[PDB]
């Protein structure tokens, strides 16, 4: 028998979906006994479609299958359009299905068209079979315009766990059909919101699929969308999600494009992973209007402690970074209370990351060889220490430690660029301490100090923490060991006072007392230029 | 000129405690060219400090003094003589004003001088490292109360503020070597208490270098422990070196046990990480139920704390852990308690895979890969790969199982390592299962009860794994959990007569179970 007359197998499928086991199977055999190319099924399902009947379970879908055993003709049974009442069951009882128990394998026949071409089926679902998933999304894209039934609701308990098992599965289904499915809905958002859920979803379970995901996705502003939340959803660490954005040449957009604040968030990570954007976006990006957002976010990651934070290298600055901050924040136009912020912030800075003090005047190879913010090795603390303290022993001469400090500043060895660090960060953390000092140990830390000035072993910004450090002393009253400290400081650098009339006329005029110390006094009124 | 006649050059010290340049110094230098050991300096100062003054020195009439006097052993004597307060506090006072470079006498170069310490070096340069000096402060200092309240005393008391700040090592080593002498002077326990115990924390917030060195010297661990229990509570982490100190000293195990409990508790890990070695004795005497609530509390953020900073010092290992179980597991625990432990046992064989296997025999092996440092990425990919090939037909569930059971006794570090990996990735996955399509799920319930029925879940891993499986056996019948609780009973139902209790509560608690014919049969069969 052939042509529309054979097409009446349409009959012999319908009955086989109609409640039979005995002589269903050797339907399906006999169905199967033919060559499935040679018919026009398309007539056959429409067929089916047209003429109704004379709910299928998974046993009768089973047999279905078995008839049709063609991966092409299985597509083409589920391309059909169908009564929606039918594709709710058709994909609630697949989500029933099982080998096992002894249903179809469709995951098996051959000629399936499938989510992907590349990523292979381990989550081993049928909605890595495009026609199913393109099923699903079709029914649930659709929730709200279909009637409420039990098997509405519990399709969607089908859904959600299809949704949270292979969700991989479901997006690249959905983009892969993505002219249909905006077609269908004539919603763009909606299909857009769906696609943003679904890459969050992909992100949470199964991260191993979301580089491929991300890979198949044109549209940015989807993954920025996606990426904005996870930024602030997750606690961290984000690693693997930023390192895929930039595998796949996302990321840079996704920092641009991203509310700013949320971007500084993770501009640490980025630059441990790779992305090299930074400065640009320094340049770009940093206004006057979002600078307490910077100020806030190096505050923090000052307070942090390898101890008190979970990551800490994701979560702080390398040296570089530091730096480019710094020298764009004494840039930016601050108000009053901003830069006041901000000069603490540099010295809060400077204690946190000691490897700061030397870092950009060519030694920074040097001095990254011992880490980034690692912290100093306990010997060189103690080597720095019997140093110090043998200067106050009487045994070192004060021009003695400025010439070592002299030779280290240039030096292009790792440990001499460190211990140089150590030692002058140990004078400065110990700034704080001085007011207790007995009066010799003030007298050679204050003309330690002054000679570092001097010579020029404080430079950059760690040379304004130092000026505002000895201002901040001389604005304490005279007779106090702060008071003397500043102007034994002042006085031991006062060759090169004549580099700085503006610091000396902002000491004469908030430091009165000055005038009481003679030699000084007229040192610095001298700087009257 | 000698003998009395001689100690009246008591007027010519005397009159350089009085206010000229030239004069004084040279009176200084007559007075030094005398031979010291022949003088008696006590008689001296005694006639000195009696027909008196013809008060209040100023620092350059002191150097003068000093000068004059250029013997450790006769300045010492002069700080011993008994003078007014108002010249004790003025002679504290100018000391704490001191300058060598300003040309004072080098008062920290006199030979023979009683130091705080014969051990410990004056690192700080410290007039406060010379005993009379300390000794001289900390008399002045305990009588504030019981002294006129003059300028003086306001001036020496922030001259004392600052050897607080500066050199509190140097103050604490002359209170305890001067004990008995402060004790009797002030009659109260508790003020040279306050005070030791004050300085003792002091020491550790600045110079804790000296911290080890001052613990030395004292004998009472109460304060020892006072001071401790204020340290561990004030400070955020880390102590580490501090318990160190204690260990090295040999109070640790003393502060542990008799700080209050859940300080004690919090700091346990550290302590172990340092050496401590009482863990065990604690565990066994300090836990009661009135207590317990406090190691589920630590228990669980540990579980929550991800690598909650460098957690090494914050973590127990493995073996801690494991004691922990076991002596929880044996307390009489409240119904919240029980759901807390029990959830916890879960939580905290998601947190510490390397847990699972432990303490059969094996923990050398296990150890070796790590205490609590997160399994490599070659063995997730492998034991990926591996799990994989079984859910697609390539592997048999038995495989699988036969592997698993090799691994569970090997000694070689990263057979227990894939072994611990694998269980853990089942166990882990198990609050996904409800998400499962049928023939994943059903191959996963079928590994998952063998791995009961061939022994490779153990102990409190084991008891886990029950409470699982029951608690998808109380979900609804024909739901995924439910099928996969049938499924797993039924596929270790050969080993189902070990556990009678387990049975008659599934048999209870689980009518479905009826619904099931062959899993149904064996375990009523099991039942005895
Ligand atoms: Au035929
Ligand atoms: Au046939
Ligand atoms: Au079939
Ligand atoms: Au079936
Ligand atoms: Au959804
Ligand atoms: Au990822
Ligand atoms: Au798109
Ligand atoms: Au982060
Ligand atoms: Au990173
Ligand atoms: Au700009
Ligand atoms: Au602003
Ligand atoms: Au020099
Ligand atoms: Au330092
Ligand atoms: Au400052
Ligand atoms: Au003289
Ligand atoms: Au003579
Ligand atoms: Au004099
Ligand atoms: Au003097
Ligand atoms: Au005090
Ligand atoms: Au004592
Ligand atoms: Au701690
Ligand atoms: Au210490
Ligand atoms: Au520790
Ligand atoms: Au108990
Ligand atoms: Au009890
Ligand atoms: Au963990
Ligand atoms: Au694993
Ligand atoms: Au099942």
């Amino acid at each position: 028998l052939e042509g529309e007359s054979l097409n009446d197998l349409l009959a012999l499928l319908l009955s086989e979906i109609l409640s039979a086991t005995n002589r269903g199977n050797v339907i399906a055999r006999s169905i199967s006994s033919l060559q499935a190319n040679q018919i026009n099924w398309n007539r056959v399902f429409n067929l089916m479609s047209t003429k109704y009947f004379l709910m299928p379970t998974t046993a009768s879908l089973s047999c279905l299958f078995a008839a049709l055993h063609d991966g092409p003709v299985i597509d083409e049974f589920f391309s059909c359009d169908w009564k929606v009442i039918f594709k709710l069951d058709l994909a609630i009882q697949l989500h029933k299905w099982s080998v096992q128990n002894g249903c179809f394998d469709l995951l098996n026949a051959e000629g399936t068209r499938k989510v992907s071409e590349t990523i292979p089926n381990t989550k081993q679902s049928l909605l890595y079979l495009l026609s199913i998933a393109s099923l699903n999304l079709e029914l649930f894209l659709q929730r709200e315009e279909l009637s409420d039934g039990p098997m509405l609701a519990y399709f969607q308990e089908c859904f959600f766990e299809d949704f949270n098992y292979a969700p991989e599965y479901l997006i690249l289904a959905l983009v892969k059909e993505m002219k249909r499915f905006v077609l269908l809905i004539e919603n763009r958002t909606v299909i857009d919101e769906i696609l943003i859920t679904l890459l969050i979803q992909v992100h949470n379970k199964s991260p191993s699929s979301f580089k491929d995901v991300i890979s198949t996705i044109t549209d940015d502003s989807k993954i920025v969308d996606a990426a904005k939340i996870i930024i602030n959803s997750d606690d961290a660490p984000i690693a693997n999600f930023l390192k895929s954005l930039l595998d796949t040449g996302r990321l840079d957009t996704v920092i641009n494009k991203l509310p700013f604040n949320e971007a500084f968030k993770i501009l640490p990570c980025a630059r441990q992973i790779g992305w090299e954007g930074f400065d640009t976006f320094l340049k770009t990006k940093v206004s006057p209007s979002n600078v307490d957002v910077v100020l806030e976010s190096l505050e923090v990651q000052t307070k942090m402690t390898d101890t008190n934070t979970p990551f800490r290298s994701l979560k702080t600055f390398d040296l570089f970074a530091f730096h480019s901050l710094i020298e764009v924040l004494n840039k930016c136009p601050l108000d009053v209370l901003q830069l006041q912020r901000f000069e603490s912030l540099e010295f809060s800075l400077l204690i946190a990351f000691p490897r700061l003090i030397n870092f950009g005047f060519g030694h920074d190879e040097a001095i990254l060889a011992n880490g980034d913010i690692a912290g100093i090795n306990n010997d060189i603390e103690k080597e720095m220490q019997n140093y110090l303290q043998k200067m106050y022993s009487g045994e070192l001469a004060i021009k003695d430690v400025i010439e070592l400090l002299r030779r280290l500043r240039d030096s292009d060895l790792p440990r001499d660029q460190e211990v140089f660090t150590c030692i002058t960060h140990a004078v400065i953390a110990e700034s704080t301490f001085f007011q207790d000092y007995p009066l010799d140990a003030l007298a050679t830390t204050s003309v330690l100090f002054g000679s570092m000035i001097l010579f020029q072993l404080l430079r950059g910004f760690v040379l304004d923490v130092a000026f505002r450090i000895i201002m901040r002393f001389a604005k304490e009253p005279p007779e106090s060991k702060m008071f003397k400290f500043a102007v034994q400081a002042i006085y031991a650098f006062r060759i090169r006072l004549a580099e700085y009339p503006q610091y000396c006329k902002d000491l004469l005029r908030d430091v009165p007392a000055l005038k009481s110390q003679a030699q000084v006094y007229q040192s610095i009124v001298e700087a009257a230029t």
